[PDB]
């Protein structure tokens, strides 16, 4: 699942995204299990783990659980679970 | 994983929630699929899926996916997932 690599952020918090998948990683949501996580460009990433705070983090983890939730919804499609 | 009833509401919005686990199922985030959805107790289903709007939609969305990833944490130490 950590193959999430270069594939598009399902994150993208306004601004803050990238929008550019080749920065793309498989960002947990918080040794906390592949599952709970989403993939994330290296903005996101930083943002909803809070290393930057350029948005409200109530918002910010409203954008990276909804993240979570399209992520599983890719490897249901794809066939990842 | 519908056999999230009985079980205790992992949703838990303040004042809406009923805290009553006999009224808990699984409760969809918005045919789809039973990983993306949460324990619920009845009132925060109501809530969650806009039947009420006692609080602000995007904190029920936040506290809705919250309940999802407790949810699929509880499936996975319970060896559901
Ligand atoms: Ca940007
Ligand atoms: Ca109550
Ligand atoms: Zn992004
Ligand atoms: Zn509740």
């Amino acid at each position: 699942r950590k193959a999430a690599r270069g594939r598009e952020c399902q994150v993208r918090i306004p601004g803050v995204c990238n929008g550019n998948p080749e920065t793309s990683v498989l960002a947990h949501i918080r040794k906390p299990p592949d599952l709970i996580a989403t993939i994330a460009c290296s903005a996101c990433h930083d943002e909803i783990d809070r290393r930057t705070h350029f948005v409200d983090a109530g918002y910010a983890k409203e954008c990276a659980l909804e993240g979570m939730a399209r992520t599983q919804v890719i490897w249901l499609k794809e066939g990842v679970i």
